[PDB]
């Protein structure tokens, strides 16, 4: 309830308004000390103000000559702790900074800053209590002389914290955050691997599956840390953590390894594990889509020089055309059997006018010689007959290949989280990326085309209502042209929101970053990425300086646009202790 | 153990905390020096930092004329050391600065910088032992109120050094590498030819050969330096030390002089070089693979403003195409033979 | 992939080689390159690079961007722009080592007699 | 609370001065008979947003041609012809011909009554 | 290989000069070059030069070009400068030369003079 100083000097420096604080000898004999970052109240003609502690530094006050006085002490082997207790009160000063970041006024409004610059007679400096600073972490910016919205509850995302350093932790001093901020919104993950970054990606996704129970996500795995992140470590996964939680039917996991997980799922789940995720397979009968098997090998490697075959572009675009022609499909057919592909059992096809069995091996070759006999002439060179000849393009799609599937996971995710009879309820969608090899850019790219042309059709009828997960989000952001980059931009319009992760802020594009609504920021070594970052939100210029030399685990830096008052220092919760208090 | 000087300052320079020290005429008198980039401990309200030498210089203490009081005495020609004790011990002082890296906590653990800025009176510096030196290169971070991982073995790489200067050399604090640092990551060696990047690139091949046996490397020397001994320098290349080691046929070495380097070869790891070393010739037959002569024309030198011709363009984007038509081959088969491709025996056209 | 004289194939943005340095690590494809001339190596590349091996450098371009690459290099720029010591190097392995390591660095043969025992 | 332009001018008296085009008309009238009530007509007029494909082909070719062209862009041959060349080709009946062929074949269904030759 | 104005000869990197003076050192052979301006020569051959002997420049750009390619330079650049003296070289042969060091060069007819006895 003491002043922790004395104010002897203040000015406004550029934007802000400071005030210098002097310790006396007497205070840091009891310990009384200032640590940097830290929120201190500041009392001036009867208003309260919030105050932060920004330098630190060492002045001789009065007429003394400190390192004289020092030296000769040290000459003498005098103990100044014991022997001079005089020469001890004349040099044990200490001065600190302090900015003056704004008010608390009305019902929890923010006022930024000040026009009143408070003598040095009428300020006073008083530590701040867990009571003042809960309602301090509450205070936001709104109009003027309005009423307190109020509303939706509120979940717990970690408490104040100062670093390492003792007695710079509170507990019990936590920063409550509304789940729909989430909602709609672009969501920034920034800081060095290994970091805390999949922790607190997990506690967003819980805290969003809990409080909305009506909004979808789409989760791209490519890391495999989101359905059982167990991972012989333990921190848990999104499945585990929506067992204890007691949510069933909400998670959909697909994946080309379904015996793999589960065995995996039995493990950890236990016997009823079939309660809480579906699991449902990537692989696709490409007898049943021939023209996913085209699309698939017409964006291939293409080694450098990109060279795509005339024969491969002529069967892109005219397939659909094919299909009403038996006589130009046995070909196709033909082209994949030669390939490798195993067909199912018992399918047949009309080449000619006599029904063969491509799943029969004699009938196979019969086939086989009879496209030669034809193949004696002009008839139709090109179009479908190189198909069959330059067969070896499909060799790679027998990874992808199951025989008799008929699944197109492409159209029953869009079901999942677009569809009209699946109509809010939530579907957690879990995409197993590795296991899709080499095509999984193709498939994630064509799946995000097909539910952004979705999302614009229910336009003025229904909002889309799920988040995109994105894991090195620097790859897909980087292209003007990109279907990420477009609702990265225009997905704002029709309730599509984004959670993308990245360990440099400097390779996004300051567009994208111009328009992310929420920052949660961690350790980053670089200059360019801090630059950046300081570039496109101002307020973050003030944690510039801890972000480059202080690499702490679980440590981050928070920020919700667009009425923080500024940036909350936080030690996120660990996704276990949020389990446990949401069972109250 | 006692400490170095006395602490007269201490501030906040940007996101590091540091502190100025004097060193007294007593001290210097007895030899006590300090090492810039030394590592120092710094002792605190019961804390220990690890402080790190930056800068010194000399500053004047009190109300002293350092110039006026050496010119003088030099100019009258006066022993400062044995006739003005007095003068002498007013103006031997110096100046340091150290700055404050971090602390060590619990079993090892390693939180960086500080948010507490010491007051003079309290702030003591002393000198490192070799074991808390040990102590201190063994930190490392990690979250909080865990134990160490642990788990392979590691090998020695290099020992603590602060320059030439004498006394400041600790072969007994060695660092100890696990290897697996560089299993699929990337790895980056800067400096000017000459001060040892060859010897560390040798040492961190031949670590991660004995380590881990199943990891193979691509190497592509420019300089033919890797395999086997360089001349006028006695530093052993990958094979011999392979040899050394016991590691048994897993080089295979591709060349065009295979006489040459099989004579060195047999020169150098003696009869038995064929169990380590495989030669292999560095040659392509063009009548099999076109692409590549084609490719080869495409990009060559193309002097001042490049000048790359249409057929030439065409052919390398179409000969894929080409291969499916007997006459396009033909023709190309046939310009191979007029550059002087000498073809395999019965080779036949269309 | 061990690669000499690298920044005349990673400077292109658009070549195999910053390609594989920038996506090596998903398919566990390593890459160890050396160079004289740091500064003319993309930020990306440098920012990202886990282990660093650094020695003596005739460049103060060269210490700057080492600097900006990495803030923990920021106390060692000028010994390393000032001393041309022969197998004296500054060690850094990423990501849970507190500074920069200065070590004189252990010859191969010492190496093999140590393996060998 | 805050109106929009629509409820200002109904709150000014102003009449017969707002043109909306939309997509989605029926929605937008809907929103607008629970805001501006039952007279919403006497100040705001909803109209559609569509093109017919068939009599202005070159607003079919102009969407073509300037597409996204995601990474590099890559224009096609043929449509940077016919974007040039269309107002030409629109004097050649059999020409044309190909055109609406297209046209056809992509699946923009037709009105009664059209003719080619 | 002896060659007066270089900088004709080693501007273009695809040239037979520039291949010289950067590969010619693995098959053994050597390049002695003359130029006036060193501003003129590309910053990979001025950094894959090992022996620099330099005299009086006038221009600011070619001093400052040497002292960024060999920073021992910067020591002399202001006597390079303010100085034309004719016979007066500043030597540095790399790589274990401490500093640059300033000479009169001897004439030929005294080297031809000792080298007789």
């Amino acid at each position: 309830e003491s002043p922790i100083g004395v104010v002897v000097s203040s000015r406004r420096n550029g934007p802000w308004a400071e005030l210098t604080l002097v310790l006396t000898p007497q205070e840091l004999d009891q310990g009384k000390r200032l640590l940097l970052g830290e929120l201190v109240r500041v009392s001036s003609g009867g208003k309260d103000y919030v105050g932060m502690v920004l330098d630190g530094y060492y002045e001789p006050v009065g007429r003394s000559d400190p390192t004289y006085t020092l030296a000769l002490a040290h000459i003498n082997q005098v103990d100044l702790e014991k022997e001079d207790p005089w020469a001890r009160k004349e040099v044990n000063f200490y001065h600190h900074r302090i900015v003056l970041l704004g008010r608390v006024v009305q019902g929890g409004l923010f006022a930024p800053s000040t026009r009143l610059l408070p003598p040095v007679v009428e300020a006073r400096v008083y530590r701040m209590t867990e009571e003042e600073l809960q309602r301090l972490l509450a205070a936001e910016v709104r109009t003027s002389g309005s009423v307190k919205a109020e509303g939706k509850r509120r979940y717990a995302f970690g408490h104040l914290a100062y670093g390492l350093e003792e007695g710079g932790e509170y507990p019990e001093v936590v920063k409550e955050v509304d789940p729909a901020l989430f909602v709609g919104r672009r969501t920034a993950n920034f800081g060095k691997t290994g970091f805390g970054k999949s922790n607190e990606n997990k506690v967003i996704l819980t805290l969003l599956a809990h409080a909305f129970p009506r909004v979808g996500m789409l989760i791209l795995d490519q890391n495999a840390e989101y359905l059982l992140q167990t991972e012989a470590t333990t921190s848990p996964g999104l499945a585990q953590a929506f067992k204890a939680l007691g949510i069933r039917g909400r998670i959909r996991f697909y994946t080309a390894r379904e015996e793999a997980w589960a065995r995996r799922l039995k493990e950890h789940l236990g016997t009823e594990w079939r309660e809480y995720v579906e699991v449902l397979p990537l692989k696709v009968d490409f007898y049943h889509f021939p023209e996913l098997a085209v699309a698939l090998a017409y964006q291939r490697r293409r080694l450098q020089g990109a060279e795509p075959p005339q024969y491969l572009e002529n069967a892109f675009y005219n397939l659909e055309d094919w299909k009403h022609i038996p006589d130009r499909m046995a070909y196709v057919y033909g082209a994949l059997r030669k390939a490798g592909l195993t067909p199912r059992k018992g399918l047949k096809i009309k080449y000619k006018n006599e029904n063969y069995d491509i799943s029969e091996e004699k009938s196979w070759g019969n086939l086989q010689e009879a496209m030669e006999n034809n193949s004696q002439r002009g008839d139709n060179k090109g179009g479908a007959r190189e198909l069959y000849s330059r067969a070896k393009v499909f060799s790679f799609l027998r990874a992808f290949h199951a025989p008799g599937k008929e699944a197109n996971f492409l159209e029953t995710i869009k079901e999942d989280l677009l569809g009209e009879k699946t109509e809010g309820e939530g579907k957690v969608v879990i995409l197993d990326l590795p296991s899709l090899g080499e095509a999984a850019d193709f498939f994630t790219l064509r799946l995000m085309d097909l539910l952004f042309d979705r999302a614009v059709e229910l336009y003025g009828k229904r909002q889309a209502n799920f988040l995109v997960v994105l894991e090195e989000a620097h790859n897909f952001l980087e292209d003007k042209a990109g279907i990420f980059y477009r609702v990265a931009k225009e997905g704002r319009k029709y309730g599509i929101g984004m959670l993308y992760s990245t360990q440099s802020p400097a390779s996004i594009p300051m567009e994208i970053l111009s328009q992310t609504e929420n920052f949660l920021v961690k350790h980053l070594s670089s200059e360019e990425d801090v630059k950046v970052l300081k570039r496109a939100k101002a307020p973050f210029a003030f944690v510039a300086d801890f972000l480059l030399s202080e690499p702490i685990i679980g440590y981050s830096y928070v920020y919700f646009e667009p009425y923080q008052p500024f940036v909350v220092p936080l030690r996120v919760k660990l996704l276990e202790h949020v389990l446990k208090s949401l069972d109250s």
